[PDB]
């Protein structure tokens, strides 16, 4: 099995007991090692920041201590968006100064491969067309890759891609036969979903559908997705599932009506660390739980939930990632992708659970082994 890790740019600008480095991940804990984000400029592949090249350097160092590692360059993203991707696809000649810019990146800044992170191809104001053209230049860069192993006699270099977990931008972006083809690994987005526009506590990435989930809602769980992505064509081995170290948050609109699928009024306010309205890194829920929060482990949904007055959150936690570790292999599935490792307890420090609690978890229930780390 593959335990993909991200390690997100912006983890080490946290302040004080929040910040984290990427030289300070465990060079064993992983099987890949994922950097979020690389950019685009003139249809060419680029660092946002030429901070990012100092860490480029700390991340691809952690292979001269495990020597099977491999590192991967994560471009796009929610915020970046579909626009750049659209210009990119859009002619031939654009496409190979992209992939040209792609050989020439990973290599000099030794990278073992590319995930290709388009948030979305034909939703989010990207044509229909988009659909055909995200499959051609996801089989041209997988020739292009292919062409410069043979030339230069070295091992090939990885092309990954994000794949929605939401079905209506499944149908409208992924020719799933024809990516399945070309990709190494198709990571799958089976987080964020908790609809928070609905009005009501949701769950950030339950295993199942809660009783209640009707229509649409009984799709917004890791079973339907990884089961929607296999009927529709895709390697199970090449499925990667995505695990969030992270959980959502909601104000509950009444703090006695405290339990999946109860009314909201908005969501939970920034964590301390993290900044962000409606998430809490999996650290931050650990001193939201030390701080009192009443903790119920939801076992219809095989996921967490804790509040506290009128603070509400939906995550997953040790047993919810052994459970669904459990799901993965019994599904024959390629891995876990862990979203962001960042996110995880990295110190030790708040849930005192030891380093990387939930990452350690995925590593000893999917036999992550290294030869290099024995």
């Amino acid at each position: 099995y593959q335990l993909m890790c991200y390690y997100t740019s912006w983890a080490k600008d946290r302040p004080t007991e929040g910040s984290f480095k990427p030289g300070n991940i465990d060079p064993c804990l992983c099987t890949h090692l994922i950097y979020a984000f690389a950019g685009m400029k003139n249809n060419e592949i680029t660092y946002l920041s030429e901070q990012d090249l100092r860490d480029y350097e700390a991340l691809n160092g952690l292979k001269d201590r495990n020597t099977e590692l491999k590192t991967l360059l994560a471009i796009g993203g929610w915020k970046f968006g579909p626009a750049p991707f659209s210009s990119m696809v859009s002619t031939p000649q654009n496409r190979q100064t992209f992939i040209k810019s792609v050989i020439r990146f990973l290599r000099q800044y030794n990278f073992d491969g590319l995930n290709l992170d388009w948030q979305y191809p034909g939703s989010r104001g990207s044509p229909p067309k988009d659909k055909h053209l995200f499959s051609v230049l996801v089989q041209e860069m997988r020739k292009a890759f292919e062409e410069e192993s043979t030339l230069n006699h070295i091992p090939r270099l990885l092309l990954t891609s994000t794949g929605a977990g939401f079905i209506d931008v499944i149908k409208s972006g992924y020719k799933i036969p024809e990516l399945s083809q070309s990709l190494d690994y198709i990571q799958v987005m089976t987080y964020d979903l908790h609809d928070p526009k609905n009005g009501y506590t949701g769950e950030n990435s339950p295993l199942y559908k809660s009783p209640y989930d009707i229509g649409k809602s009984a799709d917004l769980n890791v079973d339907s997705i990884i089961t929607y992505w296999k009927d529709h064509g895709a390697a199970s081995e090449k499925l990667i599932v995505g695990f969030p170290a992270y959980g959502h948050t909601f104000i509950l609109s009444d703090p006695s009506k405290n339990g999946i699928g109860d009314p909201t009024v908005s969501a939970g306010p920034p964590g301390k660390y993290t900044n962000e309205q409606g998430l809490l890194a999996y650290f931050e829920i650990c001193t939201f739980l030390n701080e009192g929060a009443t903790e119920i482990f939801d076992a219809t949904q095989e996921v967490p939930y804790a509040y506290l007055g009128n603070e509400w959150v939906g995550y997953d936690n040790v047993r919810s990632f052994k459970l669904k570790a459990q799901w993965l292999k019994d599904n024959n599935l390629g891995g876990a992708v862990v979203w962001p490792l960042d996110m995880d307890d990295f110190s030790g420090s708040f849930c005192h659970q030891g380093r990387f609690p939930l990452t350690t978890t995925l590593k000893r229930d999917l036999n992550v082994h290294s030869a290099s780390c024995k």
